């Protein structure tokens, strides 16, 4: 009876006897090139000569890339303040797509969104063209001054956003608009935004998010709401 | 000097004092939805507040997918049966592309001459090649279907591979029924690294501009069985 080598990189590799009706050994090679990169994967497994039917997935056309950065000056501040351990990666698959952050099955895309203040940065770009995908998303530390200045805070009207705590900051990159965002107990941020953000906002990450923008330096000052 | 968390997936995780002038701790979260799949990555590291330059890549626009599948029915035959070990995965990067004669590797500067956009299929009795070239995000989301998922399209071609004395003689040449869009009979004769020969079912694209065998010589016809040896 028929035994094949069962092996793929980062896997439990063994010789295995196959199930009945698995009559073929297989070597698979996937070579993939994009953006000057060449990936080459090999997988060896049993397999079958029978044709077997399989569903085809919903070709969405859209790839959504979302970035969030947080910075601080104090020691060890990027340590997580949880009791338990921190997530560093996560694969999530929506199995509806194989038949049988939005949940559509059976948005203000394409475009980019941007926001930042003195110590946090959120960028989101969704693309239906290949060039859009190949572009990298630049973090705060690589965006130059744009001549705009806006006010920055986050927190209650008494903790996080209060005359002491709100500072004027020099905007960077395409975030050449000033922004306020109101939401939820009451909670608020100020910072530089892209004009894109002011139309379709998506942030922390509160609800009943109320957003307004103005396009002159300093104009998101508190005594202007 | 300031000590921050340095940690990431498949990374060396620790607390480290940062280099001078790196006055900030950082936490970065990248969520990435694509083809019904949500991937998120977190990175904690040092960084700095002064803006510092970084170049962007030449965005090529193309994604070349390539599936290759080889089968046999004999015990332990997907053994690579060489003395030395075998490559399960390999990543290559062209450093030029970060702002630092090709086919199908690439030449950035013998440049931008594929004839690609589209797909190229070929199979024979026991091997299968398919080359999906992409220009839009929708052809990417199309998976490449293994031979076990292809119906028979009605065409029949002859099939061999190897020397004209060993592997591609009337003795070793068998008719096979093609599957999928591989509705053309093909012979190709190239070279290894003497003369090489291969016959199989291929696609019309495979016959126009496609490869993947040096000094490739390809000929295609579309009547079942017409890639028979004594027809060349
Ligand atoms: C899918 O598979 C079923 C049974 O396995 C078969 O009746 C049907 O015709 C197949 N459809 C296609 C398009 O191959
Ligand atoms: C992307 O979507 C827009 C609609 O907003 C459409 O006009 C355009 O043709 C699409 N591009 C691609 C490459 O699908
Ligand atoms: C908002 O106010 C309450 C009480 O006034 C306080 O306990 C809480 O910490 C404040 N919010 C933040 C984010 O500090
Ligand atoms: C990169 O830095 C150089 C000098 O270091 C500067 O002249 C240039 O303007 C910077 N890049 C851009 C795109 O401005
Ligand atoms: C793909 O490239 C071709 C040029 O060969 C062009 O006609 C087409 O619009 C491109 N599609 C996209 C989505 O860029
Ligand atoms: C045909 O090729 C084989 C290798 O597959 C080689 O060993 C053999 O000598 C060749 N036959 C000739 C040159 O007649």
């Amino acid at each position: 009876s028929l035994r094949c080598m069962q092996c793929k990189t980062n896997g439990d590799c063994r010789v295995e006897e196959c199930a009945l009706g698995q009559d073929l050994c297989r070597t698979t090679i996937v070579r993939l090139w994009e953006e000057g990169e060449e990936l080459e994967l090999v997988e060896k497994s049993c397999t079958h000569s029978e044709k077997t039917n399989r569903t085809l997935s919903y070709r969405t056309g859209l790839k959504i890339t979302s970035l969030t950065e947080v910075v601080c000056g104090l020691d060890l501040c990027n340590q997580g303040n949880s009791g338990r351990a921190v997530t560093y990666s996560r694969s999530r698959y929506l199995e509806c797509i194989s038949c049988g952050p939005e949940e559509q099955c059976l948005p203000g895309c394409p475009g980019s969104n941007g926001f930042h203040n003195n110590d946090t940065f959120h960028f989101l770009k969704c693309c239906n063209t290949t060039k859009c995908n190949e572009g990298p998303i630049l973090e705060l530390e690589n965006l130059p001054q744009n001549g705009r200045q806006c006010y920055s805070c986050k927190g209650n009207s008494t903790h996080g956003c209060s005359s002491e705590e709100t500072f004027l900051i020099d905007c960077r990159g395409p975030m050449n608009q000033c922004l306020v965002a109101t939401g939820t107990q009451s909670y608020m941020v100020r910072g530089c935004a892209t004009a894109s953000m002011c139309q379709h906002a998506h942030l922390f990450s509160m609800n009943h998010i109320d957003v307004s923008c103005c396009t002159k330096s300093g104009c998101n000052h508190p005594d202007l709401d």
